[PDB]
C-alpha cells in the first residue's frame, strides 16, 4: 500500500503534470511479463495481468507495452522493472503507438531512479525511492505467482499408480504439502484405493 503523501511526493520529484493515481509495473521473467497496478496508492489485484511472450528484456518490454496499451488505457505512470533499458523499451515503444506517458525505473546503481533519461539520485529512505522499491518488489511478489511440476516429477516414483490418478491427486491436493498433511481417508478417497493411497504417503 503506497503512501498517498509518497504519490504528492514522486509528482513533485518528477515534475509531472498530474498525480500519479494510477500506476501500473510490469516485470519480465524468463518469457512472461507480470503486470501489477496501483490505484490511489491501493494495490488492485484483480486488474493485474499476466503476458505471454513468444520469440531480449528490451524486446519483451517493448512487445508488452505496445500490446497492452493498444487495448487498455494508459495509466498516470508506467513503472518497469530491470533499469535503464527497460525503461527505454517501455518509452520507445510508446512512441511507436504515438502514446504520451511518463515512464520510470530503477537504476542497477544503488539509490537511483530512471526518469526521462535522467537519473536521480535518493538517499536510502527517501519516501519516494521507498514508494518506487514498495511498487518493484510487488511486481516481484506477483511474477513469483507463475510458479505457484514438484508434486508430478516425484509422484514419477510412485509405482503402478499411472497418468490419469495421477493428475487426479494433482487436481485435488495441487502440491506435495497438501497430499502429504492429508489423512489416508481422503486420499483413498480420490483415487479409489486404500492401498495405493497408502504407498503414496507411505512414498512421499
Amino acid at each position: 500500500g503506497l503512501r498517498k503523501e509518497a504519490l504528492e511526493e514522486l509528482m513533485k520529484l518528477l515534475n509531472m503534470k498530474d498525480f500519479p493515481y494510477r500506476i501500473e509495473g510490469i516485470d519480465i521473467s524468463h518469457t512472461v511479463a507480470s503486470l501489477v497496478v496501483f490505484e490511489d496508492g491501493f494495490p488492485k489485484k484483480g486488474d493485474y495481468r499476466r503476458y505471454k511472450i513468444e520469440q531480449d528484456d528490451y524486446e519483451s518490454i517493448r512487445t508488452v507495452v505496445k500490446r497492452r496499451y493498444s487495448k487498455h488505457p494508459l495509466p498516470n505512470l508506467l513503472f518497469v522493472d530491470g533499469g535503464i533499458g527497460q525503461v527505454n523499451a517501455a518509452i520507445e515503444a510508446l512512441k511507436e503507438i504515438g502514446k504520451d506517458c511518463p515512464v520510470v525505473g530503477l537504476a542497477k546503481k544503488e539509490e537511483t531512479v530512471v526518469f526521462e533519461n535522467r537519473e536521480i539520485h535518493l538517499p536510502h529512505d527517501h519516501p519516494v525511492l521507498r514508494l518506487l522499491v514498495q511498487i518493484r518488489d510487488e511486481t516481484h511478489r506477483f511474477a513469483v505467482s507463475y510458479h505457484r511440476e514438484s508434486l508430478r516429477s516425484v509422484l514419477d516414483n510412485v509405482p503402478g499408480i499411472g497418468p490419469i490418478r495421477k493428475k487426479k491427486l494433482i487436481e485435488h491436493f495441487g502440491s506435495l504439502e497438501n497430499i502429504r498433511s492429508a489423512s489416508l481417508e481422503e486420499i483413498a478417497r480420490v483415487i479409489g484405493s486404500t492401498e495405493i493411497a497408502r504407498r503414496v504417503l507411505d512414498i512421499l
